[PDB]
């Protein structure tokens, strides 16, 4: 709907992720499990964290290729809402997350990565699922050349097959006017919606996205 | 040289995976931290293992997507000699993590996944990364297919290119014959090469390497 404000924390131990959770909790609508902490930590991160903000969405970012009935149980059943699974699995994989979600009330969402296509897009909508993450391209990203036409139609066009997106890519308030009009279900960003600005700084995304949505 | 042995533990807890390497660590030559025991237990299960198994290989099978740079530090630091990152990982996150296992002396293999191509394979050997695990195709298995030949000559291409392939789904003896002449690291397979009969499967497997290499 009003997209969200979404925090990925990708510390490297659980105690300093638990403390900036805890922090966050506040003012932030989604907690992630960056796949950074969940291989420094396994499960006991989604656990801990699912303890800590009952009332929370809870993320954890798996990025699934492979192994995902096995996973996906995993990750729901340690406390996640949504799993994050790689455009590069298998569609049969994908499925297999996908079965598991519908059973213990969870969604997955699709990590694009890769040599992607608007086939496979349609294969995960097809499948039922409605959410993938979007991320500003690497390209760009590198040559310093900001958000490109060439990203904002793939927005586009990937919000018209019904995908609701996830934006991230250095997000920041003054960028958000860029996506008005793209069915957006999160902005994502790290530790600066972290410490002792972040506060601010969400207000400041929040601010916009009122505008737009 | 000859393909090794590897085994690719897969239990949802440390206890169980430590007692399986414990079983399997005299026969095989490779062990791996597969991405559901990674992601059951972190580091610590590859540091566990690392402290006792010291002297076989390593693998932590993280399948890299982004945050290479960081994912690769943490697997090498934790004892690693292996890590596996994703075909569907960006160049750039590719190199980043090349990079680190250069300076940490270890290696990258590629896990082979999604859209890829012969390109991106080209990519990956112009790194300098010179492995890659080749799985069985999924449409095939699904289908009740076994080894096909567009895999079969797909892997023969990504060997000609200069890459050593570890092969792996569903791994017998008697299907070791069809890789003839392929670069072949490793044969990686699961619990078949544990339990009770997990010794004489892996003397059943070289037993037939030895046939066809080197």
């Amino acid at each position: 709907t009003k997209p969200m404000i979404q925090i990925a924390l990708d510390q490297t131990n659980l105690t300093d992720a638990v403390a900036v959770a805890s922090n966050v909790a506040s003012y932030v609508d989604v907690i992630e499990v960056g796949t950074i902490l969940a291989f420094a930590e396994g499960m006991k991160a989604v656990s801990t964290l699912r303890h800590n903000h009952p009332n929370h969405i809870l993320v954890c970012d798996m990025k699934t290729t492979d192994g995902g009935a096995i996973l996906s149980r995993m990750a729901f059943e340690a406390g996640a809402d949504w799993i994050t699974v790689s455009a590069a699995a298998h569609i049969a994989t994908i499925a297999a997350c996908k079965k598991v979600a519908d059973e213990l009330n969870g969604e997955i969402q699709i990590e694009i990565y890769g040599n992607w296509t608007m086939q496979d897009a349609k294969a995960w909508v097809d499948l039922g699922i409605t959410q993938a993450i979007y991320h500003r391209s690497r390209d760009a990203e590198l040559a310093g050349i900001g958000w490109t036409t060439d990203d904002l139609d793939k927005m586009r066009q990937l919000s018209a097959l019904g995908i609701e997106l996830s934006i991230t890519g250095g997000i920041v308030p003054e960028d958000i006017y860029l996506f008005e009009g793209i069915k957006t279900k999160t902005f994502i960003a790290g530790r600066a919606l972290a410490g002792a600005e972040g506060q601010q700084t969400a207000a400041a995304l929040r601010e916009q996205i009122d505008r737009f949505w």
